[PDB]
């Protein structure tokens, strides 16, 4: 998939790997890898600058959505799937970034809510290995840390790959209509009617 000049496994030990404003390098010993020639979160600044890049010409935006000058001023956290098998040995697969937002969201009486939903911003799964499940593997370990149910979230403006995506995963089919590009499913509001 995805390719970069220095170790991506030394810098990312695990297969996904959790990122937030801090661009923080996973937790390494002393001495476990020699200090690299790039400053370890200088390697992760690229790495989040080309993932979006290329998120970026996948749907077809004139900018990235995803950055590491963006990460570094908002609140987002983003997951990077890496194989540690692949062959031949070095890559990234591809990434899922979700954060809090404050919202305006409608209900099903058109009404306004002031809501702070998890939000779904971006999420791609490299072209010559989409429809392979990894997209999936990302998605369940998002909501397995988050401990957030599918039909709770609201989706930044959802390509038809993903809304196909999240019909057959999760079952999420019927949209409550919105005006600020947001998408939201029935169960959206289920929390607020049990708990107030
Ligand atoms: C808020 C946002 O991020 S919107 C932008 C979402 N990102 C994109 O659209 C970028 C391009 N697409 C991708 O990166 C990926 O296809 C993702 C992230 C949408 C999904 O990840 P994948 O690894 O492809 O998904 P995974 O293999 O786990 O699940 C497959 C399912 O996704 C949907 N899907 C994936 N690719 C396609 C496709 N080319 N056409 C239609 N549906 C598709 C289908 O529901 C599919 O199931 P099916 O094969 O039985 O029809
Ligand atoms: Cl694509
Ligand atoms: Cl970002
Ligand atoms: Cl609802």
């Amino acid at each position: 998939s995805m390719e970069f000049p220095f170790d991506v496994d030394a810098l990312f030990p695990e297969r996904i790997t959790v990122l937030d404003q801090h661009l923080r390098p996973p937790a390494r010993r002393p001495g476990t890898t020699t200090p690299a020639r790039v400053d370890l979160q200088q390697q992760i600044m690229t790495i989040i600058d080309e993932l979006g890049k290329a998120s970026a010409k996948a749907q077809n935006l004139s900018a990235p959505i995803t950055s590491a000058s963006r990460m570094q001023s908002n609140r987002h956290v983003v997951y990077i799937l890496k194989d540690s098998s692949a062959r031949p040995a070095g890559a990234i697969i591809g990434f899922i970034k979700v954060g809090y937002k404050k919202l305006f969201v409608l209900d099903d009486r058109e009404a306004h809510n002031e809501v702070e939903p998890l939000c779904i911003l971006d999420f791609y799964i490299h072209e010559s290995v989409q429809r392979h499940g990894h997209g999936r593997e990302l998605f369940q370990y998002m909501l397995q840390k988050e401990r957030v149910e599918p039909h709770q979230l609201a989706i930044d403006r959802p390509s038809q790959k993903l809304l196909k995506f999240l019909n057959k995963h999760y079952n999420l089919e019927t949209t409550v209509p919105q005006v600020n590009n947001f998408v939201i499913f029935e169960g959206f509001f289920a929390h607020q009617h049990e708990f107030g």
